[PDB]
């Protein structure tokens, strides 16, 4: 059957246990079946991959696996050895085994080996051993495959995992050819799309890798995933794959937000669009509407609120990685257009202007209207009874009132060290706005 | 006596338990001896300040005041009712006492009451009953002083609580005169400096205000703060308050960054400057810090400290990769005696790659919740100076290749910021 759910599959801090059950309990409550672990910075999943769990974290794995299967989710253990194995060392595969087989007797049955991101080329030994590094990936994933008793579902994440890492192109990449042949029927294999964040995933491009890798993929998708930016938070509709790339795939499963409670749009959208044919926006509505009752007001028993409008204005504040939504859209023409016609100045070298005077003041008037939407929308939400939520999102809900407040000043007006030195570097760059409206 | 430590007073996700018991672990092994608690969105604390704490919060502030006890640090109760308050309405006072009491039968002895970020509002049926803005809050403050038996420790901060707030000036302001005047004596005042974030806090405006005021203030310090600003990590020394404040003073807490493991420096140094070199400070908080991890290296830390250090300067290393970049961007347009430029490239190069090295290093420490607490910052340079180590290549390359430097479609991390990042663009900062 077709996989479909979300990989926890993001550089930085994982998320925790209660966090990971009650993701179980959504996914459910959506229809969406899969779960794949492979948080990048666990240190055992990646850095520390040798090294077995210790007796209160293997209580906790098998609590967690557990509740997987109470909510009937398929849990998938991820490994990414990838960085510093030697693959024809046969204590190395031996260590890879006994990791393995430790998180099946946790009673897990589904596994993924992951090969990301990493240096092309093998150490001497492996070099004498395989003919090439695709060659030495497959030996010791089927090898693995094999020895579990080649499990329900088993996955097989390669180095040229998209377009543009396939050297020298998708088609004729003697890697992906390797892969198609010797990687065993049953072992399947992740993709995500033409690039890492795709922007569109377009069906020929889903039969060009099928045809190559000689069977249907399983999407590892990046659209929302956030990990790469600090700034950025994505709340948009799962958007830019056709539901006609359901029958051509395997599976998909999203990499979404960081922070934990920014999914809700994220992933009941994917649910959405796996039970449709498909309007992004009319999903974004109806996971907006739903989110809305997970943010109460607190009770209180001694005296002397967030809408659907402020999280549609948040939404489309913080919406995909390479569109925003309408209203921010909006406020960024507005105020392009202020700043371009400020000759409202009073060193006026125009006379005047009747007309063109009394649109500009009524534009901004409109314009710093918004802006109060904004700054409404974050003490709304500083208001509200879920802190849990409130906790993610804060730092990027500050960021954006904060500016929008200086944004409101500033044009109120024509009527320093900020980022750091990070920031103090990225001004240097000349591609700093490269991609503005 | 003197109190100093540590105020969990910014805006955002509040410190856990955990690792509130651990902060008063480390105040004790450093000989600090306070903790002011008083975090914006705590909603009990602020926003919802009437509301007393439920069965299942009780056990957990009970718990908490217990191990502050247990570790000899005072335990300070701070209260925010300034936003919606009305002064003279005697059911909210009482609502006030309430809400104290049910703190103090916690176990906790200590309290403050605090107005900072307030309108200089009154509501009407307040501008009946009181003069000013400072005659309400005081009148309240003493009411409260005196109701709980005049505590151990008392605080109060004002809405005029710097130099920059005080209306018209600090020496002035009826606000402050006011407050000056009629605040009981034993109740102490809050002052964060001459401004928010204090890049220096001198002698004189100490003394300056400590005469309006008719006492010595306790600094409620911002110097190490980071709610304001995403991007922005400081693991820099206590820096900028002279040693000399200490007789002039009552006391110092630090309101330190969001990030509670990326506290260990600032709050070494502060320890340090309490018994001053900033960057004899630093050495010996770097060097003890190191063994907290586990392979990281001192020199490792030393980079990191540099490139997030304070929030008016950058650390040695961090300044001198800065430099040395303005110099190659502004002299690239000779790619005789440019030899200089290459060598000075390569050098660059280098130090580009001890960015990459401290990331790498840092991401396969032992000490997961420190890496955790400080992923974003580090991967957020690492990122920036490979763009940077890019960028100069590039430039150099150019002698021989006209091609563009971004080439064709690119990976959303090529441009940083988001929407916020656009409205920036477009202010002139």
């Amino acid at each position: 059957h077709f996989l479909c759910g979300v990989v926890e599959g993001f550089y930085g801090r994982p998320w925790v246990m209660e966090q990971r059950k009650e993701l179980f309990r959504r996914l459910q409550k959506w229809e969406l079946n899969t779960y794949l672990y492979a948080p990048k910075d666990d240190y055992k999943h990646r850095m520390f991959w040798r090294e077995m769990y210790s007796v209160e974290e293997a209580e906790q794995l098998m609590t967690l696996i557990s509740a997987a299967r109470e909510y009937e989710i398929e849990f998938i253990y991820a490994i990414s050895p990838g960085l510093d194995i030697t693959f024809s060392n046969p204590k190395e595969v031996s260590t890879l085994k006994r990791k393995l087989d430790q998180v099946s007797q946790f009673g897990c049955r589904s596994f993924a080996l992951l090969f990301d991101n990493i240096d092309h080329n093998m150490c001497a030994a492996d070099k004498e051993v395989f003919s090439s590094f695709a060659h030495a990936q497959v030996s010791i994933t089927n090898e693995i495959y094999q020895y579990l008793g080649e499990p329900e579902t088993f996955l097989f994440c390669p180095t040229e995992y998209c377009g543009t890492f396939c050297y020298p192109n998708v088609s004729q990449s003697p890697y992906l050819r390797t892969v198609g042949e010797k990687l065993l029927p049953g072992i399947e294999v992740l993709w995500t799309g033409p690039k890492v964040v795709s922007k569109e995933i377009p069906v020929e491009s889903i039969e060009e890798v099928s045809k190559i890798i000689k069977r249907a993929p399983v999407i590892w998708d990046n659209i929302h995933a956030n990990d790469y930016d600090q700034k950025r938070l994505f709340l948009g509709p799962y958007k830019g794959r056709s539901t006609e790339l359901i029958p051509r795939l395997k599976g998909v499963l999203t990499n979404p937000n960081c922070e934990f409670e920014a999914n809700y749009v994220a992933i009941h959208t994917l649910a959405t669009w796996y039970k449709s044919l498909y309007s992004p926006q009319m999903a974004l509505k109806l996971a907006l509407t739903e989110w809305l009752q997970e943010f109460g007001v607190p009770h209180q028993y001694s005296s002397r609120s967030v809408t659907l409008e402020d999280l549609q204005l948040l939404a489309d504040l913080f919406y995909l990685p390479y569109e925003h939504g309408p209203k921010g859209a909006q406020m960024l023409r507005e105020f392009q257009w202020l700043r371009a016609n400020s000759s409202v100045v009073s060193v006026n070298c125009k006379g005047k202007d009747s007309e063109k005077i009394e649109e500009w003041r009524s534009r901004a008037a409109k314009f710093e209207e918004m802006c109060g939407l904004v700054m409404g929308m974050f003490t709304r939400l500083s208001n509200c009874a879920n802190r849990t939520i409130l906790y993610d999102m804060y730092s990027y809900v500050w960021d954006i009132k904060s500016i929008m407040s200086m944004v409101k000043s500033f044009v109120q007006w024509l009527g320093a060290f900020r980022g750091g030195l990070a920031g103090e570097f990225q001004r240097l760059l000349p591609i700093d706005g490269a991609n503005d409206l």
